[PDB]
């Protein structure tokens, strides 16, 4: 019910230039149902299945590098090494990588962030 | 130099609580935390304060979740040194008031995470 | 090899902002924070980018909170390699950031918390 263990963060952008989404909902449902399809078809190949809580957000650069005033859509996901469900973390940190890079290329993003984070989690059921 | 960061992650439960929008879970949640904390404060004097952000939460539709995800809310918080003397019995009440909103949301699982921070804390 | 994340929580200020929905919020604050961070870069060539999100932040009435929590903004960032050659010049600066949003949003308190993070960068 507890131990240690880690977490992911990954952040992306939302490419409204290519889906045309006009509202965060939207994006969180685009973002979502991607992350849905690739999970489970990592499931089907590892028996490693990555779930994510998703969280709409705005992201701050230098407009001259491209952000829009005030912040880039984008949408952060995070989740954690469950030991009920993963054996193996460094097998499980591997399929998160390959999520992260099927989501990039799926979201057609040029660059995206991926981190890990040591967490202790307790898990009540 | 380093304290505790805790996150929690829960349903909203809309079937339940027949709320309409993310905005009404926010109230929910944050009026039932508010109250939970409010409750522990008084017997204990440990206030663990919580950040609620709206979220949704991706898993295998074959367990239950809806395409695209289910709406959840992500509770955080910090344990300040200005505030807390004891970081074990922090630690706990945490646990006990994640124990209690998972109780009180009808969640059948909750997750409730531990995170070392360092804390800068300007006043 | 290890980094650093941020994470700053700070109140929105509706009263002194005159907004009304979150969204107007996070705009706000999202345009603060672009301006100081650009400011920031070009004198010391560090820009310090932020992923801003909606929130509430409960804690006890006793001390001023709304009911059902005050409506706030969590932002955080992660110090990439790429970008960031000394890692102690960043937090510095990340610090030095997070005092002048603290002024600009005239918050009484503000909090700002660094986290090991372990960070892949696609390209
Ligand atoms: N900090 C920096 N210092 C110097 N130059 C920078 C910096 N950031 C960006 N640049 C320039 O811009 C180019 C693109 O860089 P990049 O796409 O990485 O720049 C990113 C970061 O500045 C920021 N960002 C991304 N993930 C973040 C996280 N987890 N926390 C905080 N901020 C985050 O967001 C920027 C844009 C991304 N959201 C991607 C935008 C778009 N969806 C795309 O795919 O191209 C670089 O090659 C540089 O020339
Ligand atoms: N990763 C997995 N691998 C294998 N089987 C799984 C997995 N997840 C769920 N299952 C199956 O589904 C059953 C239910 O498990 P559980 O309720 O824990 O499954 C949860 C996790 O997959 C995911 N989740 C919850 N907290 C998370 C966090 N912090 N980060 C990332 N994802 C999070 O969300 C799932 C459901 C929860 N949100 C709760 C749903 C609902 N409100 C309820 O109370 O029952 C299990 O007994 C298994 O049979
Ligand atoms: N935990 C506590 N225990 C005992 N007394 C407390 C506690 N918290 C507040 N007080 C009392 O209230 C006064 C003000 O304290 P403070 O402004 O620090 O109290 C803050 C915390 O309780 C909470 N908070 C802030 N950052 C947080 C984070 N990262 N995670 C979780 N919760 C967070 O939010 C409270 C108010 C802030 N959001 C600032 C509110 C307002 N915008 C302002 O600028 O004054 C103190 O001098 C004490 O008298």
């Amino acid at each position: 019910s507890m131990g240690k263990t880690l977490r992911f963060e990954i952040v992306s952008g939302v490419n409204k230039g290519y889906f045309h989404t006009n509202s965060q909902s939207e994006s969180l449902d685009l973002v979502g149902g991607i992350w849905q399809k690739i999970a489970k078809e990592e499931f089907e190949k590892s028996n490693i299945y990555v779930s994510a809580v998703i969280k709409p957000s705005k992201t701050v650069y230098n407009q001259e590098w491209g952000c829009p005033e005030n912040g880039e859509e984008t949408v952060v996901l995070t989740g954690v090494a469950n030991e009920e469900f993963v054996d193996d973390i460094e097998k499980w940190k591997d399929t998160v990588i390959k999520l992260a890079k099927e989501l990039k290329n799926q979201m057609k993003q040029s660059t995206l962030t991926c981190e890990f984070i040591e967490t202790e989690l307790h898990y009540f059921k």
